[PDB]
């Protein structure tokens, strides 16, 4: 079949009903997304077998010190989240993965991401009253997949390109 992409790293407002399939190599911050009203979401990537490692990540213009741990042989995407500009970032969800792929979707009233552990990763959401204004800074090569082909995106997440 066909897959729309790759697109190079960039900043833009993805249309609703299209998955962004993220394809990092060694980037530390993979994606930043915000509408500046009730959604701030960032995905951090941590390699296998890391214990208590203090690292630096810049999120939405704010350079942060975050200590990370990954005691598995798989990679981990950490989903960092907050609902207002002056709040602390909290670790909201995790995706444990041997494919190194993650996703981002705007649909209906929510932003969707993947969580869990491959090859059985699943989707979950954060709701918003201002979906249309969510802009994503994507730090990696990426692909676009229509929501009508979400099952293909799930396959990629779980077993790879
Ligand atoms: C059950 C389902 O369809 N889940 C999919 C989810 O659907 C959202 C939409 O239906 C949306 C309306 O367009 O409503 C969302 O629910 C709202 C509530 O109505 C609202 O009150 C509350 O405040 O906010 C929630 C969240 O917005 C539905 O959740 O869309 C997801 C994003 O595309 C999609 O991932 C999810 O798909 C299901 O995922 C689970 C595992 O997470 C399983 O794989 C299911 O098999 C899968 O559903 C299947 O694919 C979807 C795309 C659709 O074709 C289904 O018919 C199909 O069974």
């Amino acid at each position: 079949g066909s897959l729309d992409g790759p697109y190079q790293s960039t900043s833009f407002k993805p249309p609703s009903d299209y998955w962004i399939l993220l394809n990092p190599t060694n980037q530390q911050v993979v994606l930043e997304g915000t509408n500046k009203t009730d959604i701030w979401v960032a995905l951090l990537l941590v390699e296998p077998n890391v214990t208590n490692q203090s690292r630096q990540y810049t999120l939405f213009g704010e350079t942060k010190q975050i200590t990370v741990e990954n005691n598995t042989n798989k990679w981990k995407f950490f989903e960092m989240f907050r609902s207002s500009v002056s709040a602390e970032f909290q670790h909201k969800r995790t995706l444990t993965s041997d494919t190194k792929l993650a996703g981002f979707l705007k649909h209906y009233n929510s932003v969707w991401t993947f969580h869990g552990e491959t090859p059985h990763a699943t989707t979950d959401y954060s709701s918003t009253s201002n979906l249309s204004e969510v802009e994503t800074t994507i730090h990696v090569e990426f692909y676009i997949i229509p929501r009508s082909q979400e099952s293909k995106c799930v396959e990629y997440i779980n077993t790879g390109l």
